[PDB]
């Protein structure tokens, strides 16, 4: 597999978004992964509606601003037969009734794939498929104040993930500790967080923060 991958360079990735004060990270991770697979298929990158998922995918198991799972969002898009664009169904950061409108649907999927819970399998999936939805343990002061470098938090759990994000690649840079590999991760806290809204998460360090425990992507 390649040593460095960055799907932003191949057109698969929209700009960083900001979920506000709604617990909808799962919806931003899911739209990011589906933005990437829709682009793979059609060659057109269209920003997709997180609000659509927040308001409407409750029947698949999601709980709006109180949390959800990317696989439930992928299920919704399939069950529902579509997903509206960001421009047509903009983000309000609050749960409201479902206003999905099929005329404005710009994406679909036929299910999803759950990646084996190993960083080796995550790597192979990122290298071949595109951006991948993942869950991580983001509950640490260090994650809030991240600015640059390879994020490593010794108290990070590999089974208790609380936060959905999007792996858009991986790479390496020399470091003091010679733990040089990272996942390139798009967050949903705006551009002012981290490195333009991205974080380099430690890679091949015992599934740091559980990034490989709940990884998946939609089938397009
Ligand atoms: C996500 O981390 C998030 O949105 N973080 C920022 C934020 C802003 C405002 C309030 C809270 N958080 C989000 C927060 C939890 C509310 N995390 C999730 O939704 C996670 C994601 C998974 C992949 C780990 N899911 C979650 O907590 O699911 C709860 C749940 C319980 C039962 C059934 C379905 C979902």
């Amino acid at each position: 597999a390649p040593r460095s991958v960055d799907w932003r360079e191949k057109g698969y990735v929209t700009p960083v978004k900001n979920q506000g004060q709604c617990g909808s990270c799962w919806a931003f991770s899911a739209t990011g992964a589906l933005e990437g697979q829709m682009f793979r298929k059609t060659g057109r990158l269209i920003s997709l509606s997180e609000q659509n998922l927040v308001d409407c995918s409750g029947p698949q198991g999601n709980e709006g601003c109180n949390g959800g799972l990317m696989d439930y969002a992928f299920q919704y898009v399939q069950d529902n037969g579509g997903l509206d664009s960001e421009e047509s169904y903009p983000y309000e950061a609050t749960e409201e009734s479902c206003k999905y409108n099929p005329k404005y649907s710009v994406a679909n999927d036929a299910g999803f794939v759950d990646i084996p819970k190993q960083e080796k399998a995550l790597m192979k999936a990122v290298a071949t498929v595109g951006p991948i939805s993942v869950a991580i343990d983001a509950g640490h002061e260090s994650f809030l104040f991240y600015k640059e470098g390879i994020y490593f938090e010794p108290d990070c759990s590999s089974e208790d993930m609380d936060h959905g994000v999007l792996v858009v690649g991986y790479g390496f840079e020399s470091t003091e500790s010679d733990n040089n590999k990272y996942w390139l991760v798009k967050n949903s806290w705006g551009e002012e967080w981290g490195m333009g809204g991205y974080v380099k998460m430690a890679k091949d360090r015992r599934n740091h923060c559980g990034i490989a425990s709940a990884a998946s992507y939609p089938t397009v």
